[PDB]
């Protein structure tokens, strides 16, 4: 069997030695990367949307990886990105995002909760959303400068290719495994939710991802693939630019 099932319909799939994709199937099949470094540090990129999914993920991480330390990197300000911060903190993980991601999270938190919960089209999901209280990351770097983590010389590179799915979207590259977590700016079929998107800039932003020697590219939603994920995304963004007359 090619996956393991967790509570709240999370799925964990192994894509490499020490690398898993955990997918929150209740909330739009949101992908979270979990990569164990050689020195025992567990790096988590993105998050499930809310507290029950995040707690389920961390339970599974503690059990299966026995991390010496966990570092969680928010990819953008949406809930698939910041929705895990509350539980990441409570479970002793070190949470990181860009400054802009933190600011947009704080701004989003001012919006009327009830109205914002209407996006969700099943009552249990709405309830879980309202039951959580998303917070920004505790640690912050400058968006345009990005940040390189070093775990005993194993590098994790976070960088900002430009606005696309959102103004703050960052990618996470692991040069050792040639792994790019492109997040929600990887859209090989259709762009999806446009509420924070910059469609006109998206082709150029995705194009900057081509410099990464990626064996595997992981999107925010749906199945992962190779370097071609980026090229498809550019084609998709460019088609949208055309249809919207931008
Ligand atoms: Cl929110
Ligand atoms: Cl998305
Ligand atoms: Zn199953
Ligand atoms: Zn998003
Ligand atoms: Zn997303």
């Amino acid at each position: 069997s090619d996956h393991v099932d967790l509570p709240y319909n999370l799925t964990a799939t192994k894509i490499d030695s020490d690398v898993f994709v955990v997918t929150d199937r209740d909330f739009y099949s949101s992908n979270v990367l979990v990569a164990k470094m050689l020195d025992g540090t567990v790096v988590i990129v993105s998050s499930p949307f809310e507290n029950l999914g995040t707690q389920t993920l961390m339970d599974w991480v503690a059990k299966t990886m026995k991390p010496k330390k966990v570092v969680a990197i928010n990819t953008h300000f949406h809930l698939d990105g910041t929705g895990g911060n509350e539980i990441y903190k409570k479970m002793g993980a070190e949470t990181w995002s860009s400054d802009l991601t933190k600011q947009l999270r704080l701004e989003e938190n001012k919006k009327d909760r009830i109205k914002a919960a209407e996006f969700y089209k099943n009552e249990d999901l709405k309830r879980r959303i309202l039951s959580s209280h998303p917070v920004p990351a505790d640690n912050v770097f400058d968006l345009k400068q990005g940040k390189v983590f070093s775990f005993s010389n194993e590098l994790v590179e976070v960088s900002f290719p430009g606005p696309a799915h959102s103004p703050d979207n960052v990618v996470v590259y692991f040069p050792k495994k040639k792994l790019l977590f492109g997040g929600c700016m990887i859209k090989p079929k259709e762009l999806g939710y446009l509420g924070d998107a910059n469609v006109k800039a998206w082709p150029d932003s995705a194009r900057r991802l081509k410099k990464f020697d990626a064996k595997i590219v992981i999107p925010g939603h749906g199945e992962w693939g190779g370097p071609e994920m980026v090229n498809k995304t550019i084609k998709v963004a460019e088609k949208a630019v055309g249809e919207m007359r931008l």
